């Protein structure tokens, strides 16, 4: 599993946190959320896993993932897997738990390319993982295929801009190994819900898999295509490969290697990648925790400045000495005085 | 606009009598994911002047084929698909003539 990066980030955010929950407020960081788009056989739930770095999640050619997922990882002891709806399991091999949950979702829409739009919740318990909630997208369509009515798609891009399109979702266009370059419908999700670019991360694959007598590294540099997060290029597996279960660290050894062998890519194998991606992003949360803190950090300021007063009228303390007795004696008569004062004038 | 103006373009040739319409379509991209066969079937859902190409077969990915979809079978029409393989960039790179 891993990585070191989630390792190291863990123990300073946990000891920020139960400080916050001794303090008694309900104060966190506010991690995004991770929802990943593309279309039929996009392998988002590929990118997702691998980026991960096990393999755990429904993938392949055509339309695999037909639900909505909302992962909510939780940090605990053992890791393992529930649901809500599946209530009273833990499971601890993640390719079983991923044989039942796309159990649950054919069973739920079918096996004739059915959606739905209530997600699956599943949540991961785990000694490497932060409380983060990941949004799973199904593949989209664009024409009615399977059992699909002819308004699947525009119910899929309200299913978007009720969910995905609110603060602080990231947006991964993946652009995948089966599909077309050009063609991503995750890319053109992406540019036509947010132009701006300023929570959407754009993935890349089949630079070994182009049309042979081209490149796109006018692409890849944010040179043809502008971009500002720029885009990370990684290799996907073919059907084939996801067939033939390859491991993940000989894919990542195979595709870093590509990426050093291309002479088009061989510039950008330090700038594209998986575990450079998982860099990026790991970077891009710990940049998100300690920018959003000094806004907290002046508020609770603030907050405990009310608090500071009521210990300077604890800050006269001498138990039990009559002065403050009279003291108090001359405040409630004062006070009663002037109360009789507001009585007559 | 672009698509739209494409789009509205499209239409305007379309729109008219017997104006048959080529969805074509590689072999790497998945054909339920081109709205060209959202605009034939919008145009006529019958099909009857709509001709599905799916190229570039020389192209695929490792694992799929398209010997369930060519064949009139994932998606029905009533004339079928027919198949070619188009070019390769290095083709025209290394000028391949008719014959090759």
């Amino acid at each position: 599993m891993g990585n070191r990066g989630m390792e190291d980030l863990i123990p300073l955010v946990n000891r920020l946190q139960d400080a916050f929950s001794a303090i008694g407020q309900n104060a966190d960081l506010d991690l995004p959320q991770i929802a990943v788009v593309g279309g039929q056989s996009a392998g988002k739930s590929s990118v997702l896993e691998n980026f991960v770095g096990r393999d755990f999640l429904p993938r392949g050619s055509g339309i695999v993932t037909r639900r909505p997922l909302v992962l909510q990882l939780v940090n605990a002891t053992t890791e393992y897997a529930e649901f809500l709806h599946c209530k009273g399991k833990k499971f601890t091999d993640f390719e079983e738990v991923r044989l039942e949950i796309e159990a649950e979702t054919d069973r739920v829409t079918g096996t004739n390319k059915g959606i739905s739009p209530v997600p699956i919740n599943l949540r991961v318990y785990s000694p490497h993982v932060l409380n983060l909630t990941l949004v799973d997208l199904p593949g989209m369509t664009k024409v009615p295929v399977g059992d699909q009515p002819p308004d699947i798609e525009f119910q899929i891009r309200d299913m978007l801009m009720q969910f995905v399109t609110k603060e602080n979702c990231l947006i991964l266009a993946v652009s995948p190994a089966n599909s077309d370059l050009a063609n991503s419908d995750a890319l053109k999700v992406a540019k036509e819900v947010d132009p701006q670019g300023q929570r959407t991360i754009g993935v890349i694959t089949k630079l070994d898999l182009m049309d042979e007598g081209t490149d796109a590294r006018d692409v890849l540099e944010n040179k043809l295509l502008p971009l500002r997060r720029g885009y990370i290029g990684v290799v996907n597996r073919s059907q084939k490969d996801i067939d033939g279960k390859k491991d993940i660290t000989a894919a990542l050894a195979a595709e870093r290697k590509f990426f050093l062998s291309h002479p088009s890519y061989r510039h950008l194998a330090d700038r594209m990648g998986t575990p450079y991606l998982q860099k990026v992003l790991n970077q891009q949360l710990t940049n998100h925790i300690r920018d959003t803190l000094p806004g907290l950090r002046n508020k609770l300021q603030s907050q405990l400045l009310s608090i500071e007063k009521e210990v300077e009228e604890y800050k006269n303390f001498r138990p039990d000495d009559p002065a403050r007795k009279t003291k108090a004696l001359l405040q409630m008569v004062q006070q009663f005085a002037v109360d009789f004062e507001k009585r007559i004038e």
